[PDB]
């Protein structure tokens, strides 16, 4: 971004060896027993001594911070993203479901769309002019570098790892975007000569040409070859790309700036699980029937647009994390309700170029193998959309309490109800405060978590004893996150421990081949919230086969939740996770209702 507020910033700290793990022994106690906490307990006396091995590899990376802007940002960007093999659809590239537009034909679809690309158009002024504003976490500036990775850009299909491509800085930035109808991509200028970007009435004509262009889905939907297993998709598209049309075609689909995908009606659904379809349509196309084709999960942001109002999104997560994305999302919607003004008339434009593809027998294996995995992933996927209407953070605020720690302490109580234990919770945590900064872990389920969750369900505990806990289950977990923030937190300290341990030739450390740490990292609750002005929500799946992905968007008045899970475990449900999460939140008001503060 602007390279005078990145150099302002601070470089991402390394946090001292004693201090994390002492946390780290802290959040284990509620996950692990007595007697594996025991033996981590001495593992990690050994670690830190004097001359040990902890020792040596904190050095290692307090060189590395003195070496590199960010002593993180690589390793991270390889280990969570380019070097997880695991398809993108559904494990890793999150889906958005916006709010739903009144759009009735085909030419208000149409309409909408032309809006939309026009406001991320305009949303992209700022990027190129840097006149993007400052933002802030807590009267700290943040790293902007996000927001110049998710235009232009695409994620590559590497043999042994990923790499991304930025074309945004290039010496001749694209102007185009990319349009996908029924499995049909084309190739489609934003920007007019001089440089000035098209209307929206001008991009609506175009977006009319591009529709007639492809009214039949008779062509092979080579996009969904984008959804399979990395290593699969590696070598289906070093194939794919052989024949110039389609290395062509793929070339452009990289480089564009972003890419809307214009879907087609589907079945009608039950008005019970229309959301949670909705929200499958947006996270992987709901299949090879209907619009998982009609995609190219590679790109950085890849905008939809149902036909029945439905609207949302799905992004490649290299890139970015969701504040970035709603920031776009938030500029872009209000845009789409500015009103119109001088509808003067447009000269002719040109015929989009339509980005063919020659399919072979070889390629057209390739897609068939790629349908039956989507098939597998999809139906395998349980999701749960929840739409907290009771209240919002309005109440944990009046409370003098924090809405997301009061959330995430809901949902601790939530699951204890139903499993009787706690279990390693991981919780997004911004890190952008630092240059290049992404995220770290706030973990919660804590010793004071655990103790509201029993407490609470005691019928022997006075409902008086419970509130106290209940804040403070909360302070503690608003404590974590202001460390979290503040590069003070432990995950990715430790990872880094290990990862210097690799790259120093050293045997890795026992500490890390604890069973404790398994524990720890093996995340049966994947979290995050992503607040947005915007009403919209997003979901993505869970990180372990016996786990959760929960995301929100908390408003003033309701929280949008997102509940998803694995069919292979049946030891979860979607539905079951968001009506306990639903009551532990209610009863959670009902206990500091019932016991006011003031007199
Ligand atoms: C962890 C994190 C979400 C916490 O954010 P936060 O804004 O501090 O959340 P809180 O619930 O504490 O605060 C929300 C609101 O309640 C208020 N509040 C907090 N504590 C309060 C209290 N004790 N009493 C009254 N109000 C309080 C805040 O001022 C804020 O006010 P607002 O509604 O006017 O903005 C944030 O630090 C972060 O890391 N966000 C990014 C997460 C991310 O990366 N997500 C995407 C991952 S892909
Ligand atoms: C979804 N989840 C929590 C697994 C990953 C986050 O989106 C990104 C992160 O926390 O690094």
């Amino acid at each position: 971004s602007h390279m005078a507020h990145q150099d302002a910033l601070p470089r991402l700290p390394v946090p001292p060896l004693q201090q994390s793990l002492d946390y780290y022994l802290k959040a284990l106690q509620p996950i692990v027993s007595e007697e594996e906490w025991a033996h981590t307990k001495q593992l990690v006396d050994e670690f830190q001594t004097s001359g040990g091995v902890g020792e040596r590899l904190q050095k290692g990376l307090e060189r590395r911070a003195k070496k590199m802007e960010n002593w993180l940002s690589e390793w991270w960007l390889k280990t969570a993203y380019l070097q997880f093999r695991q398809p993108v659809v559904i494990y890793s590239s999150p889906g958005v479901i916006l709010p739903k537009q009144d759009f009735v034909d085909l030419q208000g679809q149409l309409r909408f769309a032309a809006k939309l690309i026009e406001g991320v158009l305009d949303f992209k002024s700022m990027i190129d002019n840097e006149t993007l504003p400052v933002e802030f976490l807590g009267g700290q500036p943040l790293c902007m570098n996000q927001y110049y990775q998710i235009l232009s850009s695409c994620r590559v299909p590497g043999p042994k790892q990923d790499s991304v491509v930025n074309f945004l800085k290039s010496k001749r930035p694209p102007t185009h975007i990319t349009v996908v109808h029924n499995y049909q991509f084309f190739e489609l200028d934003v920007y007019h000569s001089d440089g000035t970007p098209l209307t929206s009435d001008q991009i609506f004509v175009q977006l009319e040409k591009i529709w007639n262009s492809s009214l039949q889905s008779n062509k092979e939907p080579v996009g969904i070859l984008t959804s399979n297993h990395r290593n699969t998709w590696a070598k289906a598209y070093n194939n794919l790309i052989k024949d110039k049309v389609n290395r062509e075609s793929v070339n452009s689909i990289q480089k564009s700036i972003f890419t809307v995908c214009l879907d087609k009606q589907v079945p009608r659904v039950s008005d019970d699980v229309y959301r949670n379809h909705v929200a499958g349509q947006m996270l992987h196309g709901g299949g090879s029937k209907f619009n998982s084709g009609n995609r190219w999960f590679d790109k950085t942001l890849q905008f939809i647009v149902a036909e029945d109002g439905s609207c949302g999104m799905v992004y490649e997560h290299a890139a970015a994390e969701g504040p970035p994305i709603v920031a776009l999302v938030d500029h872009v919607m209000e845009y789409t309700k500015k009103p119109e003004l001088v509808r003067s008339p447009m000269v002719p434009l040109p015929m989009p170029k339509k980005l063919r593809f020659n399919i072979t027998p070889e390629i057209k294996n390739d897609i068939e193998k790629a349908k039956q995995n989507l098939s597998i992933m999809i139906q395998d996927l349980d999701i749960m959309m929840l739409t907290f209407h009771h209240f919002g953070k309005d109440f944990p605020k009046s409370e003098k309490l924090s809405p997301d720690a009061f959330i995430q302490v809901a949902l601790q109580l939530a699951y204890y109800r139903i499993y009787g234990q706690a279990c390693a919770t991981y919780e997004s945590a911004s890190l952008r405060m630092f240059h290049l900064g992404r995220t770290d872990t706030i973990r919660s389920a804590s010793i004071d978590s655990l103790a509201f969750v029993k407490g609470m369900g005691d019928s022997t505990v006075p409902e008086q004893q419970k509130v106290e806990l209940l804040r403070k289950a909360v302070q503690a977990h608003r404590a974590y996150t202001d460390r979290a923030i503040r590069g003070e937190a432990f995950d990715r300290h430790l990872l880094g421990l290990k990862l210097q341990a690799i790259e120093d030739l050293v045997s890795m450390p026992d500490i890390f081949m604890d069973t404790s740490y398994a524990i720890a990292m093996h995340f049966n609750l994947s979290t995050s919230q992503v607040p947005a002005k915007t009403d919209c929500v997003m979901f993505f799946g869970p990180v372990v086969p016996d786990g959760y992905g929960i995301c929100y968007n908390p408003m003033e008045a309701h929280i949008n939740f997102s509940v998803s899970a694995y069919n292979s475990c049946a030891e979860t449900n979607a539905a079951r996770m968001a009506h306990y999460l639903e009551k532990a939140l209610l009863d959670m008001r009902t206990l500091l209702q019932n016991h006011p503060r003031a007199k």
